[PDB]
């Protein structure tokens, strides 16, 4: 599913990732607009053989299981295909659990250099929450 920017900020707001450890709702709608461009289907893999999944772009070195990435955790308890999902929640809830771990959303790359330390709140204005 391709969301629209005010559709996916009402699914996370319902999800509680609103002000989720500090963050904003526009810091995770700045994320998947730059990670996946709103698409739950998105795949990228890296140079080290992992691969990167869904709207929050959600790595199988640390994160989940796709059955490819050797020595790799799965600290999400997850197959990566649920991450594809038109329903967020598996991507929600792990997204939880790594912005909990200490770097905060520094963990997603496009954020930390698309999204911080701008104007993240336009990423949500006009929309109906
Ligand atoms: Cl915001
Ligand atoms: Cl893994
Ligand atoms: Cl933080």
């Amino acid at each position: 599913k391709v969301f629209g920017r005010c559709e996916l900020a009402a699914a996370m707001k319902r999800h509680g990732l609103d002000n989720y450890r500090g963050y904003s709702l526009g810091n995770w709608v700045c994320a998947a607009k730059f990670e996946s461009n709103f698409n739950t289907q998105a795949t990228n893999r890296n140079t080290d053989g992992s691969t990167d999944y869904g709207i929050l772009q959600i790595n199988s070195r640390w994160w989940c299981n796709d059955g490819r990435t050797p020595g790799s955790r799965n600290l999400c308890n997850i197959p990566c295909s649920a991450l594809l999902s038109s329903d967020i929640t598996a991507s929600v809830n792990c997204a939880k659990k790594i912005v909990s771990d200490g770097n905060g959303m520094n963990a997603w790359v496009a954020w930390r250099n698309r999204c911080k330390g701008t104007d993240v709140q336009a990423w949500i204005r006009g929309c109906r929450l």
